[PDB]
């Protein structure tokens, strides 16, 4: 599923992301835009052999099991394919674990490089929330 900007904002808000660990909704929408272009089916392979999955590009090195990343952990306790669903519940629940691990949203490279320190409220402007 390819989300619309406001459709995703509303989905994330419903799932408890707004101001989660101090990160306003705009941060999450901005991260999703630049990680996956709002596409739940996005995958990208990393140099180390791990793969990033879904709307928030969650890494199989630490967070999910894809059966092909030797010596990796499965901290969210889910198959990586679950992160590709049109239902974002699994991705959000896992993101909550990631953002709580001490490094905040810096875990997401595109958030650090393209959202951090910008006017992120612009990403939810106009939306009915
Ligand atoms: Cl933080
Ligand atoms: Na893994």
């Amino acid at each position: 599923k390819v989300f619309g900007r406001c459709e995703l904002a509303a989905a994330m808000k419903r799932h408890g992301l707004d101001n989660y660990r101090g990160y306003s909704l705009g941060n999450w929408v901005c991260a999703a835009k630049f990680e996956s272009n709002f596409n739940t089916q996005a995958t990208n392979r990393n140099t180390d052999g791990s793969t990033d999955y879904g709307i928030l590009q969650i890494n199989s090195r630490w967070w999910c099991n894809d059966g092909r990343t030797p010596g990796s952990r499965n901290l969210c306790n889910i198959p990586c394919s679950a992160l590709l669903s049109s239902d974002i519940t699994a991705s959000v629940n896992c993101a909550k674990k990631i953002v709580s691990d001490g490094n905040g949203m810096n875990a997401w490279v595109a958030w650090r490089n393209r959202c951090k320190g910008t006017d992120v409220q612009a990403w939810i402007r106009g939306c009915r929330l």
